[PDB]
């Protein structure tokens, strides 16, 4: 199974954004995939990786891209709606190879939330 190139782009520049913080380099290179439909990838590979990382920094930099992102209307509210609920669908997949992971995502859906970035529904969502 070959790797579909824009879920490649967008691990890339997931990756090139927890390295140097910088939100408007990760802004400008999502525009340039020219990819507004395929948005909840992005979303869903984001916190995946929160899902699969070690500690703190990881979690709190995607909860900080997300909310410029959503802030910018660079992410459209069910663009973020999709990606959450293909996180909710795949969770305890996710929670099977990454213990304790219904914790960690249940603690980014309430910043989330908190941060006023999803609605009191899809935060009600969460498994």
């Amino acid at each position: 199974q070959p790797v579909n190139h824009l879920v490649k782009e967008i691990d890339m520049l997931l990756k090139e954004y927890l390295l140097s913080g910088d939100i408007s380099e990760a802004e400008h290179c999502l525009k340039e995939l020219e990819v507004p439909h395929f948005h909840h990838e992005l979303v869903y590979e984001a916190i995946v990786m929160v899902l699969e990382s070690t500690g703190e920094s990881a979690f709190k930099m995607i909860l900080d891209l997300l909310k410029s992102l959503w802030k910018s209307s660079t992410i459209t509210i069910d663009q973020m709606k999709r990606g959450y609920e293909r996180i909710y669908n795949e969770i305890p997949d996710i929670n099977l190879d990454v213990p304790h992971s219904y914790s960690v995502l249940e603690r980014f859906v309430e910043e989330c939330f908190q941060a006023g970035i999803i609605s009191k529904q899809l935060r009600d969502l969460c498994p």
